[PDB]
C-alpha cells in the first residue's frame, strides 16, 4: 500500500494476467494499479506522473477518486474537460485534497474517455480509527482488499464501441480465459477462528457481478462507503464501480472453497475454474476446491440495506416534495446515449473553467443542453426511469461529489422516506420491472459535478450530464493551484498524435 502522500508513475508496459500478453497501462508497474491508503481526516497528496508513450491508449490521463466529495477541491475531482484538462506525456500533476468526513471503501481510475478499462484503475481504502464496526472482525489490511475487473484482451479504443462482454474476471488481478484454462489463480489466505473485514470493490469497466464464497454467509457492514446495520447474505449482485465490506467469520472447515463471481453476460459460469479465485484456509493442502455451489436463499437486496447512524431523507414525504425534483429521460440512437435529448460531448474548455472565466447559466455553458445549474442548499429529487429506448440495462448511474439516499430502488415499487441506504452508485434496473430509481441528496458543494453511467463505454458514448452546483459560490469555494491553471494551455499545445 502507498499513501497518503505518494507518487504515481503512470506508463505502459505488457502484463498477463489472466496468462495472455497485451500491452496495457501500470502504475508503479502494476495492474490493477496500488492500493492507496490513509485514514479519516487525512491530507491526500498524490503525485502523478504521466509517463505514456503509446498513443492508442491515450498519452495523456486524469484521475477520479472515486466516492470522495471534493468539497473546496473540485478541480482535483478528475473528470477529463468538466473538472480539469488532462495531464500530458512528460509531465505531472499534483492531486491534493482532504478526506475529513468520509472513511470506507473507494477506488480511483483514470476519467479520460474509456482509459480505465486499459489499465489505470485500483483501490483505495480510507481506514477509520474509530470505526463504529471495529469490534465485528479481527483482521482488515491490504490482505483483505478484493477487486473485481474485467478484462479485455483487444485495447478499448481497437474494439467494438459496445463490447459484448469481457475476455476474463479478474478476481486480485488473475483469472483465467476461455483460451487460457492453466493461468494462476488468485488465493485469499483465512486462518481458522478469525474474522475478516473484506472490502469489496468492483473495478469493472460493464459487467455486474453475482459474488458468492462456496459454504460462507457474508455479513454486510459498508455500502458505498457508507456504514450499514449488519445485514447477512449468501450472495451480493455488485455494480460497476460499487463498493461493500462484507465480515466473513472464518470457522467453517479448513479446506479450500471457491470464491465465484458471474458476470451478467460474455463468458459466464465457472467451467475450467473461470470466473473464480480460492479461499484457502492456513492448513488447507494446495489445490483446488472441489466446492458445489449452493442455491442464494438470502441474496442482498438494496432496500434491506439501512445506514447504521440516523441520515434523514432530505425533503417531504411525498414523491417531488423537494426544491428541484428533475426527470431523466434516456435515450440511444444507435452509436449515441442521450438524457432529456442532449448526447454528451467533452467541451473544449473544462466546465470548471468555463465558470471561473465568467459562464453562470445553462445557455452561457458548454456542451449545450447537457449542464444544469443547481441551487444552492436546496433539496434535489433526481428519478431515472429504465426505459426500452436505452439499451444495456441495467444503468448502474453514479453522482460525482454526494453520496445520495436510495428512495426507490430497483426490483421495488416501495418509497422509503423515512431510513432508505445512501451510496454514490446505483443500479437504474430494468423496463420489465416497471423500475423508476429515485435518489434524493441537498446542494452543500459548490461545483460542476458529473452524473453518468458507470459502464464506460456508454459514458463515451455521451450517456451523461453535468450539474453546475451553487454556480455563484464555485470560483471562491474552490481556490484553484497554478498548477492546474497551467493543464489546459499544455494540453492545447499537443498535436492529435501525442494526446
Ligand atoms: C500500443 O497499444 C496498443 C493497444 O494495446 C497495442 O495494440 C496491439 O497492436 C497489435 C498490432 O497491431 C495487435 O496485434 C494487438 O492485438 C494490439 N493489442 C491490443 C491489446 O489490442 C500496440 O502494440 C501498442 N504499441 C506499442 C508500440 O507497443
Ligand atoms: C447461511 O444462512 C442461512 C440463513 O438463511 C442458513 O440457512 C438456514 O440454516 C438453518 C440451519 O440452522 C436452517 O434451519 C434454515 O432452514 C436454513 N435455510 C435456508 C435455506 O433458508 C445457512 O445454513 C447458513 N450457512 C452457513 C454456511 O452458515
Ligand atoms: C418516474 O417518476 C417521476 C417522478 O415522480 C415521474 O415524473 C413525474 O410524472 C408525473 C406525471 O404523472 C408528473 O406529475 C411530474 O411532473 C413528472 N415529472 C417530474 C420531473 O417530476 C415519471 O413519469 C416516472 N416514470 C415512469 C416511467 O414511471
Ligand atoms: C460460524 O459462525 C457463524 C457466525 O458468524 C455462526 O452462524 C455459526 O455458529 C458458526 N458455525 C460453526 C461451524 O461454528
Ligand atoms: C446519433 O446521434 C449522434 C449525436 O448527434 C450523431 O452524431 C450520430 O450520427 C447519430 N447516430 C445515428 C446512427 O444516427
Ligand atoms: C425530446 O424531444 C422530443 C421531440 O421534440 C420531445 O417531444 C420531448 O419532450 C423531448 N424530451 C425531453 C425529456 O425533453
Ligand atoms: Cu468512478
Ligand atoms: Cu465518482
Ligand atoms: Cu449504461
Ligand atoms: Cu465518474
Amino acid at each position: 500500500a502507498i499513501g497518503p502522500a505518494a507518487s504515481l508513475v503512470v506508463a505502459n508496459a505488457p502484463v498477463s494476467p489472466d496468462g495472455f500478453l497485451r500491452d496495457a497501462i501500470v502504475v508503479n508497474g502494476v495492474f490493477p494499479s496500488p492500493l492507496i491508503t490513509g485514514k479519516k481526516g487525512d491530507r491526500f497528496q498524490l503525485n502523478v506522473v504521466d509517463t505514456l508513450t503509446n498513443h492508442t491508449m491515450l498519452k495523456s490521463t486524469s484521475i477520479h477518486w472515486h466516492g470522495f466529495f471534493q468539497a473546496g477541491t473540485n478541480w482535483a475531482d478528475g473528470p477529463a474537460f468538466v473538472n480539469q484538462c488532462p495531464i500530458a506525456s512528460g509531465h505531472s500533476f499534483l492531486y491534493d485534497f482532504h478526506v475529513p468526513d468520509q472513511a470506507g471503501t473507494f477506488w480511483y481510475h483514470s476519467h479520460l474517455s474509456t482509459q480505465y478499462c486499459d489499465g489505470l484503475r485500483g483501490p483505495f481504502v480510507v481506514y477509520d480509527p474509530k470505526d463504529p464496526h471495529a469490534s465485528r472482525y479481527d483482521v482488515d489490511n491490504e490482505s483483505t482488499v478484493i477487486t473485481l475487473t474485467d478484462w479485455y484482451h483487444t485495447a478499448a479504443r481497437l474494439g467494438p464501441r459496445f463490447p459484448l462482454g469481457a475476455d476474463a474476471t479478474l478476481i486480485n488481478g488473475l483469472g483465467r480465459s476461455a483460451s487460457t484454462p492453466t493461468a494462476a489463480l488468485a488465493v485469499i489466505n483465512v486462518q481458522h477462528g478469525k474474522r475478516y473485514r473484506f472490502r469489496l470493490v468492483s473495478i469493472s469497466c460493464d459487467p455486474n457481478y453475482t459474488f458468492s464464497i462456496d459454504g460462507h454467509n457474508l455479513t454486510v457492514i459498508e455500502v458505498d462507503g457508507i456504514n450499514s446495520q449488519p445485514l447477512l447474505v449468501d450472495s451480493i449482485q455488485i455494480f460497476a464501480a460499487q463498493r461493500y465490506s462484507f465480515v466473513l467469520n472464518a470457522n467453517q472447515t479448513v479446506g479450500n472453497y471457491w470464491i465465484r463471481a458471474n458476470p451478467n453476460f460474455g463468458t459466464v459460469g465457472f467451467a475450467g475454474g473461470i470466473n473464480s479465485a480460492i479461499l484457502r484456509y492456513q492448513g488447507a493442502p494446495v489445490a483446488e476446491p472441489t466446492t458445489t455451489q449452493t442455491t442464494s436463499v438470502i441474496p442482498l437486496i438494496e432496500t434491506n440495506l439501512h445506514p447504521l447512524a440516523r441520515m434523514p431523507v432530505p425533503g417531504s414525504p411525498t414523491p417531488g416534495g423537494v426544491d428541484k425534483a428533475l426527470n431523466l429521460a434516456f435515450n440511444f440512437n444507435g452509436t449515441n446515449f442521450f438524457i432529456n435529448n442532449a448526447s454528451f460531448t467533452p467541451p473544449t474548455v473544462p466546465v470548471l473553467l468555463q465558470i471561473l472565466s465568467g459562464a453562470q447559466t445553462a445557455q452561457d455553458l458548454l456542451p449545450a443542453g447537457s449542464v444544469y445549474p443547481l441551487p444552492a442548499h436546496s433539496t434535489i429529487e433526481i428519478t431515472l426511469p429504465a426505459t426500452a429506448l436505452a439499451p444495456g440495462a441495467p444503468h448502474p448511474f453514479h453522482l460525482h461529489g454526494h453520496a445520495f439516499a436510495v428512495v426507490r430502488s430497483a426490483g421495488s415499487t416501495t418509497y422509503n422516506y423515512n431510513d432508505p441506504i445512501f451510496r454514490d452508485v446505483v443500479s437504474t434496473g430494468t423496463p420489465a420491472a416497471g423500475d423508476n430509481v429515485t435518489i434524493r441528496f441537498q446542494t452543500d458543494n459548490p461545483g460542476p459535478w458529473f452524473l453518468h453511467c458507470h459502464i464506460d463505454f456508454h459514458l463515451e458514448a455521451g450517456f451523461a450530464i453535468v450539474f453546475a452546483e451553487d454556480v455563484a459560490d464555485v470560483k471562491a469555494a474552490n481556490p484553484v493551484p497554478k498548477a492546474w491553471s497551467d493543464l489546459c494551455p499544455i494540453y492545447d499545445g499537443l498535436s492529435e498524435a501525442n494526446q
